[PDB]
């Protein structure tokens, strides 16, 4: 019963810390990892994937995108860029991704003073894509467990539908 | 929850003074801001919930600054102050009214500020801040960071006021 | 990384300020390096200063590759490297980028023999559309003011 | 049955003296040694590997890591340098090492008045890296055996 998860956005965001800090729960300054979870009762294997940060040379490709249930896009609370960008993440990731695919969108690096989106602002930018929103801190293990307990979820309701 | 708020004027007027006796509940006559870290947090209660004020405040030779459209992004709070023994301060009000208003977001709430309350030597009336922030149509307070005078209204005022609209 | 040119006549105390910025030292290759923390940030400033008879290298289009920052300094007690700052303002504009921040320094601040106002360098600052900051390398007055602020301007202007 | 336990770090901190200072017992102003210890009833060999001066002129071997289950980054209390490089051995170790190594943090050299790296501050590094951390003075004698029965501990709980 596995699922396969994709972690996508601008580099530098923290998407490789983000995985880090769920499946080893640790923070530091074959492109996949695996976790097994319980949801609604019944073992669910994560296979989560990280670009390997290769988002830089060239758009994220079609068997990446293959089997693909669940899609977290992330910026950095901290980076007015990365936000803006994930409109265009957002087009990338639909016009490849299975219809079905359960997208998240993920303000990270909430531990930051030097914080310029606002909680509101991605809350707003989420309802607009339609999405569910979640801000987080890989390095102060912030809600980084309730990104993929909340995205596996929401998985499992469109499978038994 | 965060509220990004600036402290604009004359040098010399108690911006840096205002905004250490709000946080730290301190005065130093002889007191230095440090070069590099330009702003400061404080949570407080508006209508029974916590709201972090993130207070923006720069150094004199850093003016050019607080000319730049960059400098101003975000900014939902602007708090105009003037040194009520400094009439040339006070007189530059309308410049940095003009400034703000043509660099920063129309939706930002201003507040005019005359500083400096404690002194004797005032030269500028409450009455003729009261009627400048009546003409620029902008709430008005006169304070004292040295004697802690209507410090904390300053922020809370004006916290309100961004609140009341973000609704 | 932050590239900063230092420009100016020789003598005004270009190298005695990134001296007294680095090293924190005043003393009576042609960089160096410095972290700096802003908006939170370690960002590495690469500081560059040129010695008198490299002079015929300043007025070059490759010295002013990759530059974001640049300072113009004159000496507060020789109004001729005040009065050159015009040409210098004239040789980095047609030599140097357009998205570099220009910053403008009246040096030796602490001299008695001071021939320049505070008041015509804000002046002329304010016509070139620049910064002005007031220093002394020798009683280390605003050094590190003139770094931090043009870091920041750059800065800013990256994000903008 | 048997422990190998790496003392790394930069140059002049220590490491070699802590080494003889707690297997001998002695201090001084192959390249491993072994002491059995006793952890919770349970006699353990620590097979403690010296650098043998390598750091100063080359990457710790590959091999060297290799078996390793204890690795004690070292740094000098009264020279900041060392404690500024302790990211990078750590980065180097956390690199080359195996996954399940157990790693401790050390400022050494407590016994002297020319500190200049506060306890604080180790600490704060030893959070920041996820490691515990133990401040000692081969010279002094002080917190040397501490250093190595908390590390077997850590091991055999590890197991
Ligand atoms: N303050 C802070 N920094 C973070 C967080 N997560 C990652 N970072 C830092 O952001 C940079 C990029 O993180 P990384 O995970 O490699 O980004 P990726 O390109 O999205 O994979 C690194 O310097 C991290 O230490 C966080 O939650 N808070
Ligand atoms: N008497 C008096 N002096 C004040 C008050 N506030 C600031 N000052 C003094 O005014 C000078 C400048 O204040 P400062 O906060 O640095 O001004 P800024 O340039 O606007 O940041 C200092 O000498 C302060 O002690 C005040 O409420 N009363
Ligand atoms: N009084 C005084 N002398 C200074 C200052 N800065 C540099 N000088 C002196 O001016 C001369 C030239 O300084 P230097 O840094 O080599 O000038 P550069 O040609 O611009 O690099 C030396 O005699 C310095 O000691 C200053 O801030 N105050
Ligand atoms: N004061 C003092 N000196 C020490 C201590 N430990 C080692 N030293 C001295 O530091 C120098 C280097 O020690 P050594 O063990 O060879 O360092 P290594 O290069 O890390 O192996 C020698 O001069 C030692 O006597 C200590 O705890 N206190
Ligand atoms: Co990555
Ligand atoms: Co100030
Ligand atoms: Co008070
Ligand atoms: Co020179
Ligand atoms: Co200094
Ligand atoms: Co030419
Ligand atoms: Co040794
Ligand atoms: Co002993």
């Amino acid at each position: 019963s596995i699922m396969k998860i994709l972690l996508i956005g601008d580099s530098g965001v923290g998407k490789s810390c983000l995985l880090v800090r769920f499946v080893e729960d640790k923070f530091n300054p074959i492109d996949f990892k695996i976790k097994t979870v319980d949801i609604n009762g019944k073992k669910v294997k994560l296979q989560i994937w990280d670009t390997a940060g290769q988002e830089r040379f060239r758009t994220i490709t079609t068997a990446y995108y293959r089997g693909a249930m669940g899609i977290i896009l992330v910026y950095d609370i901290t980076d007015e860029r990365t936000f803006t960008n994930i409109k265009q993440w957002f087009k990338t990731v639909n016009e490849h991704a299975n219809d079905e695919a359960q997208l998240l969108l993920v303000g990270n690096k909430s531990d930051m003073e030097t914080r310029v989106v606002t909680a509101d602002q991605g809350e707003a930018l989420a309802k607009e894509l339609g999405i569910p929103f979640i801000e987080s801190s890989a390095k102060n293990d912030d809600n980084v467990n309730e990104i993929f307990f909340t995205l596996a979820k929401l998985i499992q309701e469109k499978i038994d539908s």
